[PDB]
């Protein structure tokens, strides 16, 4: 049978911005060593890290003031500061409000001293249902309330992120907006994790937007600072990785960040480098990503509800290319349809097929390999390519320039 799936480039979603291209604890304070081979080619969008590391804190690594500093060298990157592992232990060791506020102001000092802007937020905490306790004194809404309105005071120009849960429910994102809009206390850019199983992702932004639109309150920005497949061995495999960004393209995620499961190996961009020094296949696939340009095309691909293959497509009229990636479960043959093609192509389009195969997120990868590559004749606007021997773990792109 063959796995379907149609661009549109008539269909303009918005401007390029790899939303996608970030992940958490994937750039530290010295790894990747390589910043110009490995972090800066990827055109990252926003990275998360936490606001301090070391001693007594979640994490030995990754302080965000100096991830920061690196990123300065992608002008257009951010980083997400969170809060959060202030704290050490899992769930965090809630300290008293009194060493929280301490903490955070402390940490604020040094933020504003630091001179550096590229910071995406303040991100209050991280995965409440799974993190915060009763026992710790008050609910997670007051200390979400209360830490905001510190926030508010002493970093008023910040962006405040959350509420950061492990998991989408609606009654759960309700409850929180419906106490969060009666309070005062509405997060700047709204932010789940999508690491629980990729089927309901796409059904979790439309739920969202639905719950802004019935509750009065004003389209947020969305940031899905933590995503992966079910299973954390897909952490940055390009198969997978394929259906996460056409999804967060096609509902217009203001920004996503790979997980971190493997808290042995920070530093890897979101399991995209095979070792601490050596690109994986998913650095590849997230490297096609991030050279588009243009406006990103609507893609109809099989079922986005499922886990099946899904993708992203760029449309470039000045430097004159269309780039489809795309990735994920399928039936063995691929049918890529392109509709409305750019005029620029004339009746002939030159058509670069080419794949990414992933064996781990620990293995090397030495790049892509071509396919096929061959010009097509354009017929009312309309090609279609197709793809023999598919799998589901690959990466693959289409390229389409003037023949």
């Amino acid at each position: 049978m063959v796995s379907q799936l149609t661009v549109d480039c008539n269909a303009k979603i918005r401007r390029a911005t790899h939303c996608a291209s970030g992940a958490h604890y994937g750039l530290i304070e010295n790894v990747p060593k390589d910043y110009k081979s490995l972090v800066a080619p990827l055109n990252i969008n926003v990275m998360r890290a936490p606001a301090r590391a070391g001693n007594g804190r979640q994490q030995p690594i990754g302080d965000v003031i100096k991830v920061a500093q690196r990123l300065k060298e992608s002008p257009g990157a951010r980083v997400t500061i969170e809060l959060a592992d202030i704290l050490p232990g899992w769930p965090y060791r809630w300290p008293g409000i009194q060493t929280w506020f301490n903490e955070i102001r402390s940490f604020i000092n040094d933020k504003k001293k630091s001179g550096l802007t590229n910071f995406y937020g303040n991100e209050i905490w991280n995965e409440p249902d799974v993190t915060w306790k009763d026992s710790n004194g008050l609910s997670f809404n007051q200390m979400w309330k209360q830490t905001y309105d510190l926030l508010r005071q002493i970093d008023p120009n910040e962006k405040i992120i959350g509420p950061s849960f492990s998991w989408y429910e609606e009654n759960k994102m309700k409850n929180f907006l419906q106490f969060s809009k009666q309070n005062n206390c509405l997060p700047d850019i709204i932010a789940w994790h999508e690491l629980s199983g990729i089927d309901g992702v796409s059904s979790h932004f439309r739920s969202y937007r639905n719950l802004e639109k019935s509750l009065g309150i004003s389209e947020r920005p969305i940031t899905i600072n933590e995503y992966c497949d079910e299973n954390h061995d897909l952490e940055g495999q390009p198969g997978s990785s394929a259906r996460f960004i056409g999804r967060f393209e096609r509902y217009k995620v203001d920004s996503g960040m790979i997980t971190w499961w493997f808290v042995p190996h920070p530093g890897r961009l979101g399991s995209l480098l095979a070792s601490d020094t050596q690109k994986g296949a998913g650095w590849y696939f997230y490297k096609w990503y991030g050279d588009m340009t243009g406006d990103m095309v609507s893609v109809s691909p099989p079922n986005e509800n499922s886990k099946l293959i899904d993708g992203a497509a760029s449309v470039d009229a000045s430097a004159q290319y269309v780039s489809f990636i795309f990735g994920g479960p399928n039936d063995g043959s691929v049918k890529a349809n392109f509709k409305n093609l750019p005029s620029f192509l004339g009746s002939s389009a030159h058509v670069k097929v080419e794949k990414i195969d992933w064996k781990s997120k620990d293995t090397p990868s030495n790049g892509p390999n071509t396919i096929f590559e061959k010009n097509y004749s354009i017929s009312n606007g309309q090609i279609s390519v197709d793809l023999s021997g598919t799998n589901a773990s690959s990466g693959y792109r289409i390229y389409i320039t003037k023949a």
